[PDB]
């Protein structure tokens, strides 16, 4: 922000835009559930256009592919027809993102053309680490990378980078196009400015909602999330990492994170430290297998859950408790569904938390609902005008919070 190169501030007649977006978007059946993070980017590229952009190059991502190209699955190319109707415009797409013939058609393209470029997971250069078909973890040659990132610069005179939810990340296209000019767009701009705005001085008790199925990365968020938060709610496939620690729960087949799960007892321990309630499910409704229309169940924490069934939601004991949360609070982040809100028998605890965070906002608290998967909550239920902010990035929104400013953001021009 502030000090950093903006779009509005950015020259782009006659020039070539290489711009990085966020269109990591839900999807069911190979078909499109919510386009808010694709609406959300059009500002943007709009603008480009209007001041006679000869042409902008869109690089996104879609999913966790881990290197590996999946286009029967994790392609971009549904997106892509949406981002015709949003734009008005014929939009252009190609089946990679590099090179000799990807670059042959971003090396001088007709005025006023958009190009959407393929997935950019579907190489290991952009995490740049991955896994293989043995599902063997690996990383990525570091002089490979760097080839990665040359091919980019090819692609576009100046660099604008509007993928606000992405931003947490240092990959090489957030990073790594080196261009004289890299501008932050007005998604970022705008996003940015809304939560200097909340967050630096926020509304006391603060409470910290946490949720969704990415295990693995969010709990090491939650450090530095302890330092800023008055109340934490940690529900949704969290919750399971910290209950078998804490009570040696039985959890059958549900998410677990070995790695967070030796943090666990010093995150507790810095809570209560510093005094910040947290809480956490008592009972869950549980499915034998991963799916829509799995057989149900019940149980609760002292029940445990039997070998080989999964908890998909929270019970409504644990709503209970949750509701006595939002009520205390003054302000309210969430990140992550508590529940697979998406099937109708797992969406009872999802819904009845909204339906409380709706009367916080009514009684002046204010709320965030931050996330691609969280956002789209908002959508189903119709509360997007309900609540006081619908963000578009999830992760990203936590990471403002704890105090370390964002890869993205870091490395556009001065
Ligand atoms: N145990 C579980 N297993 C699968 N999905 C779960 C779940 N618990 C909750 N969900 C719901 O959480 C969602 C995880 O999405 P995420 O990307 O973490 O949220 P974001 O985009 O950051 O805001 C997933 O779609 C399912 O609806
Ligand atoms: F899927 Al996210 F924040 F992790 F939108
Ligand atoms: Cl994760």
């Amino acid at each position: 922000m502030s000090n950093k190169l903006t779009l509005d501030k950015l020259d782009v007649k006659g020039k070539r835009v290489v711009m990085r977006v966020d269109f990591n978007v839900p999807m069911k059946n190979n078909q499109i559930t919510n386009n808010q993070r694709i609406k959300a980017a059009v500002p943007s590229i709009k603008f480009c256009l209007d001041n006679g952009a000869k042409s902008v190059v869109l690089m996104s991502h879609l999913g966790r592919p881990d290197g590996v190209p999946m286009p029967d699955k994790y392609s971009l190319e549904p997106v892509a027809v949406e981002l015709k109707s949003l734009l008005g415009k014929d939009v252009l797409f190609l089946k990679d993102c590099v090179g000799p013939e990807v670059e042959k058609a971003c090396a001088n393209p007709a005025a006023g053309s958009v190009i959407l470029l393929e997935n950019l997971r579907f190489h290991v250069e952009e995490e740049g680490k991955g896994k293989d078909a043995s599902g063997n973890k690996v990383k990525a040659e570091p002089a490979k990378i760097e080839a990665f990132r040359a091919s980019l610069s090819k692609l576009g005179d100046v660099y604008v980078n509007d993928a606000f939810g992405t931003a947490h990340r240092a990959h090489s296209s957030m990073v790594g196009v080196n261009l004289p000019q890299k501008a932050g767009g007005f998604l970022m701009k705008k996003e940015l400015n809304y939560f200097a705005k909340a967050l630096e001085s926020p509304e006391r008790p603060f409470l910290a909602i946490l949720g969704g199925a990415k295990v693995a990365d969010k709990i090491q968020l939650i450090n530095n999330m302890l330092d800023k938060v008055n109340e934490m709610i940690i529900g949704g496939g969290m919750a399971f990492t910290f209950l078998k620690v804490l009570n040696n729960m039985e959890i059958g087949t549900s998410l677990f994170d070995e790695e967070g799960a030796k943090i666990v007892k010093d995150l507790m321990s810095k809570a209560e430290k510093n005094g910040v309630k947290i809480t956490l499910p008592v009972d869950f409704v549980t499915a034998d297998k991963f799916d829509e229309n799995a057989k149900t169940g019940q149980a609760t924490v002292a029940s445990g859950i039997p070998a080989g069934w999964m908890g998909l939601d929270c019970g409504p004991e644990s709503s209970k408790k949750y509701a006595e949360a939002v009520t205390r609070a003054k302000q309210i982040v969430w990140n992550g569904p508590v529940g697979v809100f998406e099937w109708e028998a797992f969406a009872r605890g999802t819904k009845a938390l909204m339906d409380e965070v709706v009367k916080a906002t009514s009684r002046g608290c204010i709320t965030i609902i931050g996330g691609g998967d969280t956002a789209t909550c908002c959508a189903k239920w119709n509360t997007e005008d309900k609540v006081s902010h619908v963000s578009t990035g999830g992760g990203a929104s936590l990471e403002l919070l704890e105090g370390k400013v964002l890869p993205g953001v870091d490395a556009l021009s001065n």
